């Protein structure tokens, strides 16, 4: 029931009619009046349709050509008093043709003026029956005006972002209302939007609209608005500091590669206007009249609904394609070539099948054992192959023969077509050929690093350039197709029995092969039916009995519909229609035996052991609550066996009876990997516990590290908990973290300032900034860290001219500059998983370029933080990088067991899989840390605590929590604090039921009275939805027009203040009902990401607490990163939320330093001959 005119509804809510003195309609502008178009004032006014609603002007009742007609009293146009005094009272004025708004007031009311077919009018003060309607008006356009400011500010901005901002802005005094909220912003989406739209369609550009700005598309997404439509209301109207070396790099990949589905949706009236003739993009049209090499299409038609498509498009991964089988050996026949002569130069160094090994070969060339020659494939796709001969022979059968040690050209790397075209790389690829496969003779130039290659960073590369190069193929590492590592080549030497047959591919690949291959080492006693062995080797581990044992979960098992629903109560309730494998068997090795065969000897080519099974305290009866309390390291003696494959077998772990132990069992636990402790045994068939039997009885200098954009320091924790760095200089712009970083590191250097800023001062000569702080120098740095933001260059669609430039400057490039000028002996660099495929992969590939010329070893993958001890889903891209003389970091094996789908660490780059080092696939020794691991112990608070410091009020409840609150005696919770959220998103976490699984579509349609005094009405459903249909009562789900087929949005269908978001409903069907909005965390799940700003209709994943209701703490958000409570923060509690939340979680950075460690000690006490 709405009227024909304008589309409001007849019935209900709210609705009000006109009321005149009454007198006189327009043409009577004769009173005072009389004295282009005349001008004068109007007060006390409203505004109405044919039928007499009392109607807004800003719904786009105008440009539809219904008639809105208003009355009020006119004043002389020099008058400035709203009092009526004063006016002429004039009725049925219009039909309104133009509404603009003519300025603001001080302040800061916006000021509206009408138009007539007569004369125009300046408004000044609504009737009191038009007063509300006037002051939605005035809010829609103050709200709009605060965006687009909001936006030219930042381009980056996320949704949580914008209601930060709404929030936060001072209502004028003009509306009653004392602060802004999130409904404030989805209530008026439509205008605001179409005020951000036009500001564009104003100013033709290049550069992205600012309507695609995240958080504008989001709303877009949230709220339902329609996009492409008018703009009539106006009246008129960071950059890199690089090395030479650095930026040369990024420079020549520039001017060597510069130039270069989806349409319009054609139904948007963007798509419907014709072409302008005014931009340049219609002037270089060949109708009328340009030359038509641009291509372009018309400036004042470019289709946001396609824009939006090619938006979410850039952020998608295209794609993750499932096989993608594994790397081929770069394999197939090669072109025997018809040289003339080939002869033996002096006679055999070696004799042996009779195979006699010679030292120099004639082909009309000369060849010798260590030079390098080419070799034709008949070919595929395939280039020339090139390899070094390592041998040559002649066999009594073969032919005469050579052994080649391929290279491999780098544009076959990861580094695809960014590659120098003459540099190669040594390969694990190698292979016995005839010499009448040899092309010729080929020169291959081996770059070594300098003696002093750690203090020629920043050098003119024009200086080092002698002498005369590049003509020739040229190689400095050794590269890994299957982990895209490039490492410094083996400095492996041959024997004087070796010296002109030795081939170190061989040598790697034999070692290779022998670790892979289980073997039994030592026998122990011969029985009957089988063999018994005290030890044996798999994978380079030595196993011998009484060793721990790693399993699979299924190597060994132990001895071990609701009522309906008030669909009226809860109308959204019917859009609500993999785990982590356990963690490792562990076993204590009893036997090592091999079945004997039927001739009586020992069958080794199948290794058995017999193993005493392990209790965790999940495998107890008492089942998973009993890992609640229990140390995450804990396990219970069993007199239950079992007999495994030693294939089977995982690794080593150590099982210790804790008593026995030398030390406390914090100190054994915390002393190194694999380590697990019993006091107990248990008894399965008793179900209870039990004293084990007795038979179960028996250095390096820290790296000093600079840390480029520090944040408040998770990454230099984690380092720090490792044992491996002393952060002593920091770099971070903003000053709350920076200060926060201050405080957990006193002995630190910490420049609050661009890190464009020092370099340029260090490279410049300077000691020290203005501040008087001393700059880092050349030999100070030994380890360089840092997680640079990716909103300069986080597209999936490849490089451009313009969005090349904006890399060419980023902060990866910044980053890489600080690594050539200080040279470090490791390098570390973090970032989101997506920075892996950026620009169609090419900004990892130009990372690693960069790294190689500069000539280190480096090597990228991906990291699950949920497999390293923290109950959160997030994943990062990781770049390593070793200089010279050092070992190349392996990436850390997971600790933790954790879902395989929020496990999928491969990468693809140009259609060739990268898999890092990491052999655990989810699997893995220690269980799943959760939400109840995470903040169970923590006392309630509620929503909009403020209190700083407070008490724990009682123990720690879990291993986690343990180990995070710390030795202290009577410790202070900090910064368990969280925020105040609006009266109405108060009521709403309230309503959102405790069981797991609960969001928005649990909550209850009902009348509630709201904290801010308002009343929260009941939704109300207005249409038909043949897409979900009525509910089981037979009650609309519709929730505007546009629901029916091809029917555009209704105003005066928006409903807002409402329990149930009306948006919600609204848009639902177009994003999976909007599962897990307004979601509560699960005791048994995790963080869905890194929160930064938690809002329940936000883009990081559910926010409320698992009980209580309120959004989660800071502490909470610092727990979920696996922080120390003793972390301290810095500044307001947003500030302190972002903190956390940019941080990389010390439990990752610590288990990444870790693998740092190891080639510490591997360069201090090994050495090579
Ligand atoms: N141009 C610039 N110079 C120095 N720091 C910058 C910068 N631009 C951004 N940053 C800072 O870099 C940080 C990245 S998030 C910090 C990383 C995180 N705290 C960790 O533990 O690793 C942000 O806090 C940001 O303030
Ligand atoms: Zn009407
Ligand atoms: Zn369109
Ligand atoms: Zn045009
Ligand atoms: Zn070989
Ligand atoms: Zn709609």
């Amino acid at each position: 029931p709405k009227c024909i005119q304008c589309g409001q509804y007849l019935d209900d809510p709210d609705l009000k009619y006109g009321q005149h003195p009454p007198d006189a309609v327009d043409e009577p502008q004769m009173l005072t009046n009389e004295k282009a178009l005349p001008q004068h004032k109007l007060t006390c006014f409203s505004v109405y349709c044919k039928h007499g609603h009392l109607c807004p002007i800003d719904t786009g009742l105008i440009e539809k050509n219904i008639e809105l007609f208003f009355s009020g009293s006119a004043k002389p146009i020099y008058d400035d008093d709203p009092s009526l005094e004063g006016g002429v009272n004039g009725k049925n004025l219009g039909p309104i043709n133009e509404w603009w708004i003519t300025g603001f007031d001080g302040g800061e009311k916006a000021l509206i003026g009408f138009s007539t077919s007569f004369a125009e009018y300046i408004l000044m003060d609504p009737s009191p029956e038009y007063a509300p309607i006037f002051g939605l008006m005035q809010e829609k356009i103050y709200i709009s005006k605060i965006v687009v400011e909001f936006l030219q500010s930042n381009s980056d901005s996320t949704y949580e972002d914008l209601i930060n901002k709404i929030e936060t802005t001072v209502p004028p005094s003009g509306l009653n209302l004392n602060r802004f909220t999130e409904d404030s912003l989805l209530r008026h989406a439509q205008f605001v939007v179409e005020q951000v739209e036009s500001y564009d369609e104003a100013g033709d550009s290049d550069e992205q609209p600012i309507f695609l700005t995240p958080c504008m598309r989001d709303l877009i997404k949230l709220a339902g608005v329609t996009l492409g439509q008018r703009r009539a209301q106006a009246r008129r109207q960071t950059k890199a500091t690089t090395t030479k070396l650095v930026y040369q790099i990024f420079d020549t990949f520039f001017a060597e590669q510069i130039e270069k589905k989806r349409r319009r949706c054609g139904v948007c009236e963007v798509c419907q206007q014709p072409e302008c003739g005014k931009c340049k993009a219609c002037k270089d049209m060949v109708k009328f009249g340009g030359s038509g090499r641009s291509k372009q299409a018309c400036q004042e038609r470019r289709c946001p609904n396609m824009a939006m498509k090619e938006a979410d498009d850039d952020e998608e991964v295209d794609d993750n394609i499932p096989e993608m089988p594994s790397p081929k050996k770069m394999q197939g026949k090669k072109k025997k070539q018809n040289k003339n002569r080939i002869s033996w130069v002096g006679e055999a160094v070696k004799t042996d099948k009779k195979s006699y090994y010679k030292k120099v070969c004639i082909d009309a060339e000369t060849l010798e054992v260590g030079d390098c020659v080419s070799v034709i494939p008949d070919d595929s796709s395939k280039p020339l192959y090139l390899a070094r001969v390592t041998a040559l022979w002649e066999d009594s059968s073969n032919g005469q023969m050579f052994h080649a040690h391929w290279f491999c050209a780098g544009t076959d790397t990861v580094l695809g077509a960014t590659s120098d075209p003459l540099e190669l790389f040594l390969v694990d690829e190698c292979e016995d050929m005839q010499l009448s496969y040899i092309h010729s003779k080929v020169k291959v130039i081996y770059k070594a690093p300098s003696e002093n290659w750690a203090m020629e960073g920043g050098m003119d590369p024009e200086s080092l350039l002698e002498g005369d190069d590049g003509k020739t193929y040229f190689y400095q590492l050794w590269y890994d197709q299957d982990y895209a590592r490039f490492e410094s080549p083996p400095k492996t030497q041959p024997t004087e029995d070796n010296k002109f047959k030795f081939c170190v591919s061989c040598a790697r690949l034999a070692e290779m092969r022998q670790k892979e291959i289980p073997r039994v080492l030592e026998q122990l006693e011969d029985l009957d039916s089988r063999v018994l062995y005290y030890s044996a080797t798999k994978n380079g581990i030595l196993y011998r009995v009484g060793d721990g044992v790693y399993l699979p979960p299924e190597a060994f098992t132990f001895n071990i519909r609701k009522e309906p629903v008030d669909e009226d109560l809860y109308p959204e309730h019917y859009r609500k229609y993999l785990d982590a494998p356990e963690p490792y068997r562990i076993g204590r090795i009893k036997e090592i035996f091999c079945p004997k065969k039927s001739n009586g000897r020992p069958n080794e080519t199948d290794i058995k052991i017999r193993v005493n099974k392990f209790y965790r305290p999940e495998n107890t009866h008492k089942s998973t609550p009993a890992s609640y309390h229990a140390d995450i390291n804990l396990l219970y003696w069993s007199d239950e066996e079992a007999v495994v494959d030693f294939k089977a077998v995982q690794g080593r772990c150590t099982v210790e009876y804790g008593e026995d132990l030398p030390e406390c069992v914090q100190v054994y636990s915390m002393g190194g990997p694999n380590r697990f402790y019993f006091l107990e045994a248990y008894n399965a068939k008793s179900k209870s516990f039990e004293d084990p039997p007795n038979h179960a009885r028996s250095k390096l200098p820290k790296l000093r590290t600079l840390d480029v954009f520090s944040g408040c320091g998770g990454l230099s924790e984690g380092f720090h908990q490792a044992g491996i760095s002393d952060t002593l200089w920091a770099i971070e712009m903003w000053d709350p973290a920076a200060q926060a970083f201050r405080l957990n590191n006193p002995g630190s250097t910490v420049f609050t300032e661009d890190c464009n800023i020092l370099l340029k001062l260090v490279m410049a000569g300077e000691t020290t900034n203005s501040r008087g702080q001393r700059l880092p120098q050349k030999g100070d740095v030994e380890m360089l860290c840092g997680g640079p933001p990716c909103q300069g260059f986080s597209g999936m669609n490849r490089f451009n001219s313009r969005t090349y430039s904006k890399f060419k400057n980023s902060l990866v490039v910044s980053f890489l500059s600080y690594c050539d000028y200080y040279r470090p002996r490791f390098f570390l660099l973090e970032n989101v998983r997506n920075f892996v495929s950026f620009k169609r992969s090419m900004v990892l590939k130009l990372t690693l370029r960069c790294l190689v010329r500069m000539g280190y070893q480096c090597t990228f993958g991906v990291l699950q933080a949920g497999q390293y001890g923290v109950a959160q889903t997030r994943r990062r891209a990781i770049i390593l990088a070793a200089a010279p003389g050092e070992k190349l970091p392996l990436f850390p094996e997971p600790l933790h067991v954790f879902a395989p789908r929020a496990c999928q660490l491969s990468v693809v780059v140009d259609d060739k899989k990268f898999v890092s080092n990491i052999t655990r696939l989810s699997s893995g020794p220690f269980r799943t840390i959760t939400v109840r691991d995470t903040m169970s112990d923590l006392p309630e608070v509620r929503n909009g605590a403020s209190a700083l410091e407070i008490s724990y009020n009682g123990e720690p409840q879990s291993w986690f929590q343990r180990q995070l609150r710390g030795a202290q005696y009577q410790p202070i919770l900090r910064d368990h604090i969280c925020k105040d959220m609006s009266a109405l998103v108060a009521a709403r976490m309230r309503h959102i039921p405790l069981a797991p699984g609960s969001d928005w579509r649990d909550l209850p349609n009902i009348e509630v009275r709201l904290s801010d005094g308002t009343m929260a009405r009941k939704l109300r459903y207005t249409h038909h939805d043949r897409k979900n249909g009525r509910s089981s009562s037979g009650a609309l789900r519709g929730v505007c027009s546009c629901v029916e087929a091809g029917k555009a949005c209704d105003p005066a269908a928006r409903q807002f203040n409402t329990l149930i978001p009306w948006c919600l409903p609204h848009t639902g069907n177009r994003h999976n009902h909007w599962a897990g909005l307004y979601g509560r965390l699960e005791w048994d799940g995790f963080f869905s990401t890194t929160v930064t700003n938690p809002e329940p209709m936000g883009k990081q994943g559910r926010v409320l607490h698992p009980e209580q209701h309120r959004v989660v703490s800071v502490r909470e958000c610092a727990r979920s990163q696996g922080f120390p409570d003793t972390y301290r923060l810095f500044g307001n509690i947003l500030d302190k939320h972002r903190q956390v939340g940019n941080a990389v979680p010390p439990p990752l950075a610590k288990a990444i330093g870790l693998e740092i460690k190891l080639c510490m000690l591997a360069k201090a006490l090994t050495r090579v001959w």
